[PDB]
């Protein structure tokens, strides 16, 4: 039994553009570290859902650059739909409790569904350590 507490479908909650200052949307905080966050058109499907926009990091980053953070009120699961923005496989890393906790490989051309464990309440950071990542969908689910 779980409760969905955060959701961000980029196709429904963002619009095409370029953003250079940190902002919060649907409970997710987009952290520039002096780079641009960009929303553009990109059609990809996963699990019977069709997406039409992505938010892309524009390159590699850290927990303070091209990062996405959120605060969880308890243990649960974070879902990330992500694609490498180029032809090489690239990590998406979850940071929390003071450390890199878990990484998931994003591949070229298609969405990977990434299921990240949220072990406890707190603030967590999604970042791309290798190179640019395209994000389509984020969801946080809290264990009841």
């Amino acid at each position: 039994a779980t409760t969905t507490t955060h959701e961000l479908n980029v196709s429904n909650s963002m619009t095409v553009g370029q953003y250079s200052s940190d902002f919060t949307l649907n409970g997710f905080t987009f952290i520039t570290g002096g780079s641009i966050w960009e929303v553009d058109s990109s059609s990809r499907s996963y699990g019977g859902v069709n997406f039409t926009q992505r938010v892309k990091s524009g390159g590699k980053g850290t927990i303070s650059k091209r990062a996405i953070s959120f605060t969880a009120s308890g243990a649960g699961q974070l879902t990330v739909y992500a694609m490498s923005s180029g032809s090489t496989s690239r990590n998406v890393t979850l940071y929390g409790n003071g450390k890199d906790l878990e990484s998931f490989t994003a591949v070229q051309d298609v969405i990977t569904a990434m299921n990240f464990t949220i072990p406890n309440s707190g603030t967590y950071v999604i970042y791309p350590p290798d190179d640019g990542i395209s994000y389509y969908y984020l969801k946080v689910v809290k264990t009841d």
